[PDB]
């Protein structure tokens, strides 16, 4: 509808802002402009290094009374370094403490990779390569179970986890809870089929992220394909007087997917919010998968030979 309905009775809204990347400087206006504009559900991370000034902008309009709290549906994840048993706690506190909320309405594994608990989100060795934990998913599934137990969090789910991982947790002998959403790099360059459909059956709720490519990813060459800027896209977009941006949200929204595009730009903010008022044609749809490639902006590339790396297998 607007809202899609998860395993635990609420109801998430299927457009949210994205913040990675967003500097602090910038997000809290952001996200003060993307509640005006109608939004009710914000994408956080604590590895994102900008909660607290996304938790600025949410007081400044609870505050106001722009939104009553239960209205709102703030999302963050568990950064790897915070795999071990005994720091998941700390680390979902540590966000509540930066949005300045007493709970989150979804909290998500951000990656299935534990790393070495420190100061470094990324911790190197003496050579090349991440330094792993010894944690596996399972234990770091169970943690998360007490936190929803616990009043801390509404549900958790999971993040770039593939198939096989998400098989492993609705496996897990004395499963608890489900996990209520994976939340997924989909564009139409990486369509993800096999994973949505996968996903579905088993009343998982999935979210694409990168809906647009990630245009402002550190690690783009001038050679990368453009989404924004295919000209086949732009076909489809202008046949519906819309933009090219409005297409690509409105793609995942008819597959029944979340979507959470990124912008600190008041216009672009607005502009992504104008995505109700057309629809897509099945041609069009057809026409959107067929432009799938295999092609993955996000492969964590420094992880490859992680235990736990999600992208060996083929979904
Ligand atoms: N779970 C995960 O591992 C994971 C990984 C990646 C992302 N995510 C989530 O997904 C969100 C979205 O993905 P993303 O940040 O990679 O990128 P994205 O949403 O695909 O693209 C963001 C870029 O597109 C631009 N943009 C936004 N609206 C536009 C419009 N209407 N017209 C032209 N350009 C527009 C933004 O520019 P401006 O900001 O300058 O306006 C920004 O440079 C993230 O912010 C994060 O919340 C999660
Ligand atoms: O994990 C994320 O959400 C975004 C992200 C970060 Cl914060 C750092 C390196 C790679 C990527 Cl894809």
């Amino acid at each position: 509808a607007s809202r899609l309905l998860l395993n635990n009775g609420a109801k998430m809204p299927i457009l949210g802002l994205g913040t990675w990347k967003s500097p602090p400087g910038q997000v809290t206006e952001a996200v003060k402009v993307a509640i005006d504009v109608g939004y009710r559900h914000i994408d956080c991370a604590h590895v994102y290094q900008n909660e607290n000034e996304v938790g600025v902008a949410i007081q400044e309009k609870l505050r106001e009374q722009v939104v009553k709290r239960e209205e709102l549906f703030i999302v963050s994840k568990l950064w790897c370094t915070y795999h071990e048993k005994g720091l998941v706690k700390g680390a979902c506190q540590k966000t509540l403490s930066d949005l300045k909320l007493d709970y989150l309405d979804l909290y998500l594994i951000h990656w299935p990779t534990g790393f070495k608990p420190g100061k470094e989100f990324f911790p190197l060795d003496e050579s090349n390569g991440v330094v792993p934990s010894d944690t596996n998913i399972l234990d770091t599934w169970a943690a998360m179970e007490e936190l929803v137990d616990e009043g801390l969090v509404k549900a958790i789910g999971i993040s770039n986890f593939n198939h096989l991982q998400v098989e492993m947790i609705l496996n897990k002998p004395g499963l608890k809870y489900k996990p209520a959403v994976n939340q997924i790099e989909c564009h139409p360059y990486l369509t993800q089929e096999k994973l949505i459909q996968y996903c579905q059956s088993k009343g998982i709720v999935v979210t694409a992220y990168s809906p647009l490519g990630s245009p402002d990813r550190p690690w783009a060459k001038p050679e990368d394909p453009s989404l924004l800027e295919d000209p086949r896209i732009k076909a489809i977009a202008a046949k519906h007087d819309k933009t090219t941006a409005q297409v690509l949200i409105r793609f995942p929204m008819q597959r029944n997917l979340v979507v959470i595009p990124k912008s600190v730009t008041p216009e672009r903010i607005a502009e992504n919010f104008k995505v109700f008022d057309f629809e897509l044609s099945s041609q069009d749809m057809t026409t959107l998968l067929s432009y799938n490639r295999n092609w993955r902006v996000c492969a964590l590339l420094s992880c490859t030979s992680h235990k736990d790396y999600p992208f060996h297998e083929e979904f």
